[PDB]
């Protein structure tokens, strides 16, 4: 496991002058420009920081088609070889904006996923960094720390480029599928007997793979939008107090408290109130206990001082602020109490948390050792027959 | 809408009925239990 | 113009169901509104005060502080109790006595 | 109180439920502000040899 | 063995068990094979007297 | 003896993990070939537009 583990190439100037040599006069210059114009969208986008770097080239691509179209309108049986040519590039045209389309999508989603949500454990792990690398020209614990820390981030950031490519695959397959058949349909070239047949072919896939779709579909919006956790975060789900190994589309990897490995779909995953102890705020706890119903009230009233006095001397471990609850009276044989504290911590360090309660719980053992804090059974009368 | 308040005051009435309680000498027993020996 | 409202089509019967998830859980958050943020609210016996409100999910916080998301899908089909906007509320003390008791 | 999605409730110790009205239509409930005089019941045991 | 719509397995006691895919599909499966080292406990309880 | 016999249990041992993708190339190889005669049917012209 991740965590828990013991020359032409350079030609392009001297191919633009080129071609701008290829007329100086005269209708089908533009045609001509159309074989090296993308120079001039090359230059264009000079001329015009993650989606400006990612989206260029996207955006070129669109308006370049955009101008030869145009250009092609206003340019002019080749009269069908025409009529054909022309949707030809319609339907080019529709492809590329569509792809630009899909490739914004993509580069906010997958962005935003990180951006808005650990730039700041970015910033810390290389602050850390930069300490190492310095005093290179506890302390331990600490330095193991800052590298599983910069491991976590290292893992969260490969399985959101992974997530993004496969979203990437499925996408650019139904974008090209769809195409193709536009082109088929607008230019003419399917006739009736192909439509009817390319119809039913639809609507029989649209109910074989109906549920497939809407499972990617809830999956992505539970993985990028809703997104209860991330890698490396203890989880809680329905008890199970699990740390995140891997995420992907259609399931969520988890490792149990005895690190077996377990394989979660996230079509299940997306219906279930999700702890995450790694996003919480320093957490609680309670101690429950019982004492005898004939335990003198000043004994209770010794009890919860000592317990302010052992508190107040590890504040490292404990805030300042408890509670007492006295809650029930059984018989008149015992009651039943609580303590409520508040741990420095939250609860992602599993083993820490429960090492800090155990010294606590045997503080109340020996306080009520020390003030002689005692349980007994109710007393049984007996009757003797011979 | 606060717990911790509402538990404190719960607590002080629970031990008011505790001394009521001892004040009236109000118990609870077991039933008696009669043994036949054998030896 | 008709290829386009054709594919709207093919794309409701996929994914209408999905569409209709957030619309509902829309109708949760503004019209039914059972919870503002910060208020204590009970969700199947667990006295959990509401951190958060989004269109999707809810977040709260349980009685040790853990952070718990729920989605509003299933808020939706819950009984939500709601401490806040409660009137002055009232509570129980059990206990027993022996028969004999005067 | 009542509305169109929702039915408001206090429970015996007052506090405030919010109860959607898609579920507490498939539930059957009982009124007792149209009820009758209601009857009740005292279970108890002696022992078998009580004359 | 696997299949397309069935899954095979061997209980402890070696009972041959067939599973639909179709459930197995809506499942959290364990795998102690891709499992790292496992952990385990031992509870036990002693007297509060215990020094 | 013991080479070949180690042999024949090794290629068990691997084409054991890959009859679920025998089975998907039946399944598949079923639905081309059905796609081949429509295929043909409308190519060739053979068809007709009411069937
Ligand atoms: C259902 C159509 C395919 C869905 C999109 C591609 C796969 C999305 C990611 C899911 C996990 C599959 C890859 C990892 C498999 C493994 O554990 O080796
Ligand atoms: C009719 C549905 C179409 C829109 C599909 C996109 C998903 C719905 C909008 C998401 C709004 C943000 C939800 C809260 C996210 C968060 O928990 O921070
Ligand atoms: C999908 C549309 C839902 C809206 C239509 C129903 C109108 C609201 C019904 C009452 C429940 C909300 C209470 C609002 C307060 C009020 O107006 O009395
Ligand atoms: C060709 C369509 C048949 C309908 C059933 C769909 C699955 C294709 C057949 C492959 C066999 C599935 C596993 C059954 C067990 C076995 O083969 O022994």
């Amino acid at each position: 496991s991740r965590f828990g583990e013991p020359l032409m190439i350079e030609l392009s100037v001297f191919l633009c002058l080129l071609g701008c040599l290829v007329c100086s006069l005269w209708f089908l210059l533009l045609l001509v420009i159309f074989s090296g114009m993308l120079i001039t969208h090359w230059i264009v986008h000079v001329a015009v920081l993650y989606f400006t770097h990612g989206l260029k080239t996207s955006v070129e691509v669109f308006i370049w088609i955009t101008v030869v179209l145009a250009t092609w309108v206003m340019l002019i049986q080749t009269r069908k070889i025409l009529e054909f040519v022309t949707w030809t590039i319609v339907t080019v045209l529709i492809g590329a904006f569509l792809w630009l389309v899909k490739t914004t999508l993509l580069k906010i989603l997958a962005s935003s996923f990180h951006l808005n949500r650990f730039f700041d454990r970015i910033q810390e792990s290389v602050f850390h960094h930069s300490v190492l690398q310095t005093l290179a020209g506890a302390f331990a614990k600490w330095v193991v720390k800052v590298y599983n820390d910069q491991a976590a981030l290292k893992h969260a950031l490969n399985d959101n480029k992974t997530a993004v490519k496969q979203l990437n695959k499925l996408v650019t397959a139904i974008l090209i599928v769809m195409m193709i058949v536009i082109w088929l349909i607008v230019t003419g070239i399917a006739t009736t007997k192909l439509i009817v047949l390319l119809s039913s072919q639809l609507v029989v896939a649209a109910f074989i793979f109906g549920n497939t779709c809407k499972t990617i579909f809830e999956a992505i919006i539970f993985v990028f939008v809703m997104h209860p956790f991330d890698v490396g975060d203890r989880c809680v789900i329905d008890g199970n107090k699990m740390l995140v190994e891997e995420m992907n589309i259609l399931t969520t990897v988890f490792l149990k408290w005895d690190k077996e490995k377990v394989y979660y779909p996230n079509s299940i995953l997306c219906t279930k109130a999700i702890g995450n102890f790694f996003r919480s705020p320093d957490q609680g706890d309670v101690l429950e206990f019982s004492v005898d119903f004939t335990t003198p009230v000043l004994k209770i009233g010794d009890l919860k001082d000592r317990i302010k006095m052992y508190l107040e001397q590890n504040l490292n471990f404990w805030h300042p602020q408890h509670n007492m609850v006295v809650k029930e009276i059984e018989n008149v044989n015992k009651i039943k109490m609580a303590l409520f504290v508040n741990h420095t911590i939250n609860f992602q360090d599993f083993a820490e948390k429960n090492r800090r309660r155990s010294e606590l719980v045997l503080e109340l053992k020996k306080i009520f050792e020390e003030l002689d804090i005692k349980y007994n059974l109710l007393p049984q009368e007996i009757s003797i027959r011979n």
